[PDB]
């Protein structure tokens, strides 16, 4: 009765792809989610999605913190509730890209967290724990392991500015990214620099992609 | 021992209207509500009520969230609660209205639901969600399908102005609205335009009416 | 394992007055308090203690709210909890009384809540339910009856000025008391106008009482 | 299911040292902690920790109740999570100390608690309590027992200034301190006076230890 993640709703016999509601160990009150239940065997937690540009992502601290948009669209589940997810058990991270051009890849990292081991996840930035890629939109995220969310607010990041106000977006930025998948929908290629959408590992750093989704399952 | 709505403490056995604790899936800690067990069989929760005009109901954003007024009156259950309510099941809804001149009507809409994919319904103000009108007193909800609930100081609405200030209520307003049960308790017939308890398909835009009563039910 | 308040601390065979911990219906997440197991049988639970002055009760709206003091000694409960406690059942209210005389007293009443249908009770201001007296002290309470709480920094009374400011206390002011339990512990006679721990009924308007408490228990 | 601390995490088959989720009675949510499994039979809940100097622990009253740092490194658990833990059940508390010469003592005592008795222990300072002392570090804070918490921006110790920010830590202050285990990191010996992470009865007060643990079980 009591699904933690969108693996429990698929194991107790919930085959469609849709909105659920989970019950993180330390989040009893629980939430609903986007669960993907057809990538490689289904299961997935969705915590982020970008589709049509609808949705603004160049949000504050806040809503960083507790979420935006909506689960059958672009969204950010907020990283309150990742944290209460990834903190329960072993995740796994699966990311799938597309550009404007039909093509589709995908990157899946064996070990994905936020803020595991803080005692308070939000004042410690929700520092990200990722490793152990294989994929074939190659790797754009290791770089970032260790690194606290920034945000236009709320500086935490390696560079001597702000590294989200800088490239219109919220990530783990160091100095400053490989990845940006919370910047400005700016639509296939663009003259301003890394910016929009970019997964540089795949498309470069001036190619802002049509779909991204972040989703997690239990190791 | 965990009634999740009105309807289910029907079925446990309790017939007399009146008010009952509630725990909405996602709302464990529970609450009161009143509970309409007459109507169409019984079992509906209510969630907004206007019979004398006793309590003001040009209020703000944190109290129509958290709601006011008493149970056993007139009051404002709160979008919060209505949002645990309506996302937990499929529910409909359920108007009852009354004039100053003993008529009464009614309006049941096949589905209603508030902020229902949203990952923050509050930030992204509580949207409106109602289909499949039945009834005698006209539809005058349907247009404010989609439309964010707005008040005099969280302007959400598709009008120039704040549709809320202007028409001193608090409501999904479009630009401006059909109904506006949250209106100025103005007694009948009132020079003023649609800034009293208006219900436009059934007494027009300058009628306050004497009663009105907001409920829901599982479908 | 959940005991609702202190009666069913007793029935489940703890007959020792001390601190408990209960679980209101509607605040799962529980609190302790002072159970009283010999007053008339015992069962009473504990909301408020003066009996030496060392705790300041000239506080605010958000003490009152959330409560002060230690439960071994002088202290106050909190709205909050006294609100949770009297909306799961029906409650009496037990009143014991000392002065600096080695006189005591007590006042019964067969009823009392706070705040028991307000949809939200804190912004309704706590409205206090009371009825049914009995007892040796008088009735210092029933003129209070419907009234909101008022402190020195929220005016929800029905005089001119701030009842809560002019009397140095916190109640459920009119214009003003016959009670006054949460006035200053000037210790007997006094020539400031009731602006002390007064029970006029029994005591009068100048005299500050030494002890009083104040519990409940289901009727 | 749910242990209430380390000792029930412990007496479940877990054995080995590391972070675990523990479910206080009024902290139902839970929350992650560190257990030592070793120490005297083990079942310890870690709640403070030096070792590195890596993080600061001269923060202010939100962190010191919040909690901060990490888990498997230097933190502070939180006073609402020590209070949540130590009024659950009677406990006692152990402390480890190191110095940079090898050398490692411990102070045991009988009986810890913080705010055991406050209706709002954050109000009323998470005042100690703590008796019983035995061990190799001799006793520094049995003359603390009473003493509520202090810290840089918020006084409520017994000296005419504010000693947590003469002393640049956070504790239980008196007039004011022989331990300050959450002073500043500095390495050995120094010339300012007991402002480092001191345990006088054991190194004095010029002389900051490397490493300290904090930690409570079931008496
Ligand atoms: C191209 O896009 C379409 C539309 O979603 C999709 O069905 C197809 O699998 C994609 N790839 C190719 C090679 O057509
Ligand atoms: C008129 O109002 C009265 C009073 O509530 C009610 O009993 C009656 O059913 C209403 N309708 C008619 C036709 O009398
Ligand atoms: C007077 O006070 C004492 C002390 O608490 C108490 O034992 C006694 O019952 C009281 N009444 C009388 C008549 O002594
Ligand atoms: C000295 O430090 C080492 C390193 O942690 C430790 O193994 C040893 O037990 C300590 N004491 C002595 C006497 O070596
Ligand atoms: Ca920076
Ligand atoms: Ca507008
Ligand atoms: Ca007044
Ligand atoms: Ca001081």
């Amino acid at each position: 009765s009591r699904p933690r993640d969108c693996l429990d709703v698929l194991l107790s016999g919930q085959q469609d792809d849709g909105v659920y509601s989970v019950f993180p160990t330390h989040y009893p009150a629980g939430f609903q989610v986007y669960c993907d239940m057809r990538t490689d065997g289904g299961g997935w937690t969705v915590f982020q999605r970008r589709e049509d540009g609808s949705v603004n992502f160049f949000r504050g601290w806040d809503a960083y913190r507790d979420g935006f948009g909506r689960l059958t669209g672009e969204h950010w589940l907020g990283l309150k509730r990742i944290h209460a997810l990834t903190t329960q058990a072993a995740y796994e991270l699966h990311v799938d890209l597309e550009d404007f051009e039909n093509g589709t890849a995908y990157a899946r990292y064996g070990s994905f967290g936020v803020g595991l081991f803080s005692v308070d996840p939000e004042e410690d930035g929700y520092p990200l724990t990722v490793a152990d890629y294989s994929g074939t939109a190659g790797d754009s995220l290791l770089k970032h392991s260790g690194m606290r969310f920034t945000t236009k607010d709320r500086d935490s990041d390696h560079s001597e500015n702000n590294c989200a106000a800088f490239y219109r977006g919220a990530w783990w930025y160091r100095n400053c990214h490989t990845s940006n998948l919370n910047g400005q929908y700016l639509r296939g290629a663009h003259a301003s620099y890394a910016d929009g959408v970019e997964w540089s590992s795949w498309t470069g750093w001036q190619y802002s992609l049509k779909f991204s989704e972040m989703k997690i399952r239990p190791v």
